[PDB]
Parts: structure tokens; C-alpha cells; sequence
RNA sequence: GACGUACGUCG
RNA sequence: CGACGUACGUCC
């Protein structure tokens, strides 16, 4: 509530009617500086002119907090603040709420949707565009689209009372620049995209920064590897047997994915199996039943190989027991999903060696040196200080569950409550966690929880706690991710342990350490410039980028007027012709076919939440002998309960030429599409 | 459905 | 220098 000289010095360039980029690594300092600039911008207008400052937020956990803070702050001045969101807009007159409201905190995508639809024609209605974490203004971001609209209005010739852009952040970022010659080009490109002339950064009051932003130290502790690989050998033998079984039916299983000699347990093998699955998914034979059985067997074999490779990666990055539990969970999930000959044979071949797998996993001499060093450093830090609230980052979510189970079931360490924290992630399956559950887990992080397993969700702006220990367990990021993960240690005395087996992530961290100093030197060089030359440079860059954007403008190619039959992938059963495909909002594709209504079963959706204008109703699945394949969703548009299918889980087949093709996104699949009319 | 990041594979 | 795959995260 009391503005100090530190956070007041960052407001001097902003309180001059010029576009600035404030860079403060502090959490509360950034929002406090935004409040000070809002106060100075709403108290400087003469009598009879009101302000329409607009704060932006990319996430709901940061949007709700900023809305609460703004509502608590602008209560003694008489300023209306409501804010808009994905859930707040229950058919809300956005035009009326923007015309009546003073401080709007809508998340960007709403403003982009409004600018694309026609509501709020120009941004001249606003007078101060505040961006939170403006470093995310990368290629085709929502922030980037708002700034594209702003630059178009500025350079076209219809230049009106344009608003001020004071986009806040904590690190400008470098991207893929190697030398200082490009670390400045990237920052100038970012400043031109955000249309700013000054980079606000403290140069006088470094004492407050050094005293309240106490930063941890790096403890790169590379460890041993899987020299003891009895589990890996058994899984590799099983993978070789199932690969030979898959080659028994498919002769040419080597010229479909010509990449390199595949190696069991690597990402290369995952890419190889995905490529061979997508190549054998279109194997056509003029029988329509034997080809269907062949594609089914090949899909089952490729899925089993992918699951075995994932289990090998989990066994390499954690205990063998959790990888065996993951394999058993997959086999139990496919057990209740229909007993055909292929899955039966595979399950029998698995249970043949399941006893040896359980024995080798229960063998207490096969503990991973990664986990040994992890528990060793954990007990070391907890003996040095019993009250140390730590946080570790893990790449995979199955690996996160594995680490949680390992911290739970361990006799050596039993003073840790492994509170899981993954996030929403993909809103289609039973995985991830809800926002009200994540909020409760973060609020119980004072306290009945000390350790927690995160997947790059720990940072991302969202407020946390005073964590005095970070462990990047087989984790690696770029300069912005490293600065965000480093800033989480703010209390007096912290560490940033990095455990790994591959020297690659060590080299990445070592070059990011130099990239941070390069970004600091580039920011200093850009600050020690002149306003006129820098404005001319950013104007030249904006003109060049606008010319490139206007050049790269292709509405759509010619639509092929044919009647293709979208049919299943793993079953190859004719689902529906492309004639019965209706476009809802140039995003979603539905089917009206009465004959199609008997070719799919429905299941209760695991996580309901309405997006845009679709109530999150049931999930569809293929209806056949034994398919159980995901086909999309079945939702109510406004009053009609129609199924929206996903092209990703659908192989295309033309009746004329007879060749099969694959398409991942609906945008890529080009065909004569008619809008969805509420007639049938 | 859109967007970003990381790792990786091909020319 | 472009295409792609996986994982992760966010939004509508
Ligand atoms: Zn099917």
C-alpha cells in the first residue's frame, strides 16, 4: 500500500504518455506498479474525460487474483471494475460492459474474438493497454494478434486516439540467439511487436532488488545410469518378440519409416512406432474385411510397442516397480475392453514373464542411482534444516505419479506429504486435475504439505509460496523457463539442484547461464540509446513485419468437390460420408446422419465445462465388435444434442481414386464444407 | 478448436 | 533453412 522508491522508479517512464516495457522479477512489485500506473493514468485526465485502462491476463489463476486486487484497490476512488472471462460471459453484452466499465481485465482471447467478430471495432475505446508477461508476445499469440490489430490501425491511415502499451514482464527472453548480435535483434523485434520505446529496469535502486529477490545457487549433480538393466533386457526381449509377431503379418515393416536404426527406450523408438502406425493405418487391400483385421492387428501391436517404450522410459527415469505397475494398469484397462485373439495372445505372452518382472522389480539392488542421489540430497537438506518447503519439477505426468508413489512408499524418508500438482492440461480425458482442486492444493501448501511434484506448472506466473529448494529432476527449459524456475527461491538461502544422467541438459543449463548475462548486457546496450533512433528502428521493424504479414495472406485453396467416406482407424469401419459434415463456427464439425447415430456409443464425460457456446456433454466412442476407439464428443449446440467428431481420430478415404490419406487438424483437411443450418 | 514451450526425427 | 512426432502448459 506504501509505494517505495524501488517500485516508484519503474513508473517514471510509464507516467509520461509513452509505451514502456517494465521488467521486474518480483511478483507483488509488478501488480503494485500496474496499480500505481492505473492511478496516475486515471487521475491525470481533465474534468469530463474518463479512462478505460484494460489489464490483460493469460491465465485464470492470475486473472481472478488481479481482478480481486483491482476491486480491493479502486474502491475509495469510485471506479467500476468487473472483468470478463470464458465462464463470466453467459451471453454478456461485451460492447455495453466495455462502454460502461472503466477497468476491464478480460483475458486476451475474448478481445481477439470480439475484434474478429466485429464487436469493439477499434482499440481507440481503450487508453492504457496493460499486458501481463508481455514476453509471451511470440508468433501468433493472442497478445501478438491484439498488437497486429493495433499496428494495422496505426500504419493503415485510420490512426485515432491509440492507447498506451505498458506491457509488464520479468524477463524479455532471448529465444534462439547465440551471439550478442542476435540477442539485441530479438529484443528489438519484441519491442517493435509490443510497440514500445523504453525498457523500464531499475539501475539506481539495486539494493532493494538484491535484498528482496534473494536468488538461489545451482548444484548440477549429474549421476550414474542403467548399467544394471535386467528389467530393460526383459522388456527389450518382449518388444523384439512382439515386433517379430507384427512382422509375421506385415512383410515390409522396414520401408514405411526410413529414419534410422531404432533403439529400445528412446524417443527415437517412440517416433518410429508412431510413424509405422500412421503408415500401416492406410494399408489398403480390396477385401474391406481382411485389410480391416490386418490394420486392427497392426494398430494393437504398435500400441503395445508404444506402451512398452513408455514403460522403458519410466523404468529408466524412476523405479522399475512403478513402470511394471504402469504396464499392469494398461493391461487391466485393455482387459475390461474386450477379449479378442490379439490382445489375449499379448496378455498371455506378458503374464509369461510377469513373474520374472515382479521378482526383478522387488530386487532391492536395482534402485536407480538418480533416485538414490535424490533421496540422499533430500535427507541431507532436511537434516541441515527440518523446516524446508521444497519443490521438484518433473517432465512426464506418469513419472510425476511414480515419484509421488516413491516418496510415499519409502522407509528412508517418511516426513514428506507428496501433494500432486499437474494442472488442467488436456480437457478431453480423465487425466489432469480441476482448477478448484489445484486452488485447494496450492492453498494447503503452507501447513499439511512440504513436497509436491509439478510438471512445468510450478511457475507460469501463478502465485505459490516461499520455496527455499528447487529440484529439476530430469527437467530442462529455455532462458525464460530457467529465470521463472530460479525466481521461485526468494527466501534467504535456497538451492536449484539439477539431477540428470544426460550431459545435454547440463550443456543447455550452462549455455542458458551465459544467455541470461547476454540478455542483461543487451538490455543495458538498448537502454543506453536515444529515443528518436530507437523509435525509427522499431517503426522500420513494424513496417517490415506488417509487409511480411500482408504478403503471407492465403485465405484457402480450391475445395475438392467429391464425397469421401470418413471411416475408423483401428477398425476401418465406414463411419460416415463427408456429405453429412456441417461446420458450426469454422472450428467444429458435426454430423446429422440418422444412419451414423447407431455407429457410436456414449459415455459420461470425465470433466464438464462449457467452452465458448457448447455445454460439455458426453464423450463418443466407436460402436463395433471390439473397437473402443475415441471419435470426439457429443454435446448440445444450443438445443440440439449433436456429436462433434475429431478428424485426428479418423482416416480419410476417397471413393473415386480409392487412396487413403491422414489428416491431424480439420484446418488441413480441405473439402467443400457447408455451414450448420438448424433444419435437420 | 486455438496458442506457447521443451525434446526428438527426417530434406 | 522448412515439414513432422511426442510431452508439457495455457486459453476459448
Ligand atoms: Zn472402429
Amino acid at each position: 500500500f506504501k509505494p517505495r522508491n524501488y517500485q516508484l522508479e519503474l513508473a517514471l517512464p510509464a507516467m509520461k504518455g509513452k509505451n514502456t516495457i517494465i521488467c521486474a522479477p518480483t511478483g507483488c512489485g509488478k501488480t503494485f506498479v500496474s496499480l500505481l500506473i492505473c492511478e496516475h493514468h486515471l487521475k491525470k485526465f481533465p474534468q469530463g474525460q474518463k479512462g478505460k485502462v484494460v489489464f490483460f491476463a493469460n491465465q485464470i489463476p492470475v486473472y481472478e487474483q488481479q481482478k480481486s486486487v483491482f476491486s480491493k484497490y479502486f474502491e475509495r476512488h469510485g471506479y467500476r471494475v468487473t472483468g470478463i472471462s470464458g465462464a463470466t460471459a453467459e451471453n454478456v453484452p461485451v460492447e455495453q460492459i466495455v462502454e460502461n466499465n472503466d477497468i476491464i481485465i478480460l483475458t486476451p482471447q475474448i478481445l481477439v474474438n470480439n475484434l474478429k467478430k466485429g464487436t469493439i471495432p477499434s482499440l481507440s475505446i481503450f487508453t492504457l493497454m496493460i499486458f501481463d508477461e508481455c514476453h509471451n508476445t511470440s508468433k501468433q499469440h493472442p497478445y501478438n494478434m491484439i498488437m497486429f490489430n493495433y499496428l494495422d490501425q496505426k500504419l493503415g491511415g485510420s490512426s485515432g486516439p491509440l492507447p498506451q502499451v505498458i506491457g509488464l514482464t520479468a524477463s524479455v527472453g532471448v529465444g534462439d540467439a547465440k551471439n550478442t548480435d542476435e540477442a539485441l535483434d530479438y529484443i528489438c523485434k519484441l519491442c517493435a511487436s509490443l510497440d514500445a520505446s523504453v525498457i523500464a529496469t531499475v539501475k539506481h535502486n539495486l539494493e532493494e532488488l538484491e535484498q528482496v529477490v534473494y536468488k538461489p545457487q545451482k548444484f548440477f549433480r549429474k549421476v550414474e545410469s542403467r548399467i544394471s538393466d535386467k528389467f530393460k533386457y526383459i522388456i527389450a526381449q518382449l518388444m523384439r518378440d512382439t515386433e517379430s509377431l507384427a512382422k509375421r503379418i506385415c512383410k515390409d515393416l522396414e520401408n514405411l519409416s526410413q529414419i534410422q536404426n531404432r533403439e529400445f527406450g528412446t524417443q527415437k523408438y517412440e517416433q518410429w512406432i508412431v510413424t509405422v502406425q500412421k503408415a500401416c493405418m492406410v494399408f489398403q487391400m480390396p477385401d474391406k474385411d481382411e485389410e480391416s483385421r490386418i490394420c486392427k492387428a497392426l494398430f494393437l501391436y504398435t500400441s503395445h510397442l508404444r506402451k512398452y517404450n513408455d514403460a522403458l522410459i519410466i523404468s529408466e527415469h524412476a523405479r522399475m516397480k512403478d513402470a511394471l505397475d504402469y504396464l499392469k494398469d494398461f493391461f487391466s484397462n485393455v482387459r475390461a475392453a474386450g477379449f479378442d485373439e490379439i490382445e489375449q495372445d499379448l496378455t498371455q505372452r506378458f503374464e509369461e514373464k510377469l513373474q520374472e518382472l515382479e521378482s526383478v522389480s522387488r530386487d532391492p539392488s536395482n534402485e536407480n542411482p538418480k533416485l538414490e542421489d535424490l533421496c540422499f540430497i533430500l535427507q541431507e537438506e532436511y537434516h541441515l534444516n527440518p523446516e524446508t518447503i521444497t519443490i521438484l519439477f518433473v517432465k512426464t505426468r506418469a513419472l510425476v505419479d511414480a515419484l509421488k508413489n516413491w516418496i510415499e512408499g519409502n522407509p528412508k524418508l517418511s516426513f514428506l506429504k507428496p501433494g500432486i500438482l499437474t494442472g488442467r492440461g488436456k480437457t478431453n480425458q480423465n487425466t489432469g486435475m480441476t482448477l478448484p482442486a489445484q486452488k485447494c492444493i496450492l492453498d494447503a501448501f503452507k501447513g499439511d504439505h512440504n513436497i509436491l511434484i509439478a510438471t512445468s506448472v510450478a511457475d507460469e506466473g501463478i502465485d505459490i509460496a516461499q520455496c527455499n529448494l528447487v529440484i529439476l529432476y530430469e527437467y530442462v527449459g529455455n532462458v525464460i523457463k530457467m529465470i521463472q524456475t530460479r525466481g521461485r527461491g526468494r527466501a534467504r538461502g535456497s538451492k536449484c539442484f539439477l539431477l540428470t544422467s544426460n550431459a545435454g541438459v547440463i550443456e543447455k543449463e550452462q549455455i542458458n547461464m551465459y544467455k541470461e548475462k547476454m540478455m542483461n548486457d543487451s538490455i543495458l546496450r538498448l537502454q543506453t540509446w536515444d529515443e528518436a533512433v530507437f523509435r525509427e528502428k522499431i517503426l522500420h521493424i513494424q513496417t517490415h513485419e506488417k509487409f511480411i504479414r500482408d504478403s503471407q495472406e492465403k485465405p484457402k485453396p480450391v475445395p475438392d468437390k467429391e464425397n469421401k467416406k470418413l471411416l475408423c482407424r483401428k477398425c476401418k469401419a465406414l463411419a460416415c460420408y463427408t456429405a453429412d459434415v456441417r461446420v458450426i463456427e469454422e472450428c467444429h464439425y458435426t454430423v446429422l446422419g440418422d444412419a451414423f447415430k447407431e455407429c457410436f456409443v456414449s459415455r459420461p464425460h470425465p470433466k464438464p465445462k462449457q467452452f465458448s457456446s457448447f455445454e460439455k456433454r458426453a464423450k463418443i466412442f466407436c460402436a463395433r465388435q471390439n473397437c473402443s476407439h475415441d471419435w470426439g464428443i457429443h454435446v448440445k449446440y444450443k438445443t440440439f444434442e449433436i456429436p462433434v467428431i475429431k478428424i485426428e481420430s479418423f482416416v480419410v478415404e476417397d471413393i473415386a481414386t480409392g487412396v487413403q490419406t491422414l489428416y491431424s487438424k480439420w484446418k488441413d483437411f480441405h473439402f467443400e464444407k457447408i455451414p450448420f443450418d438448424p433444419a435437420e
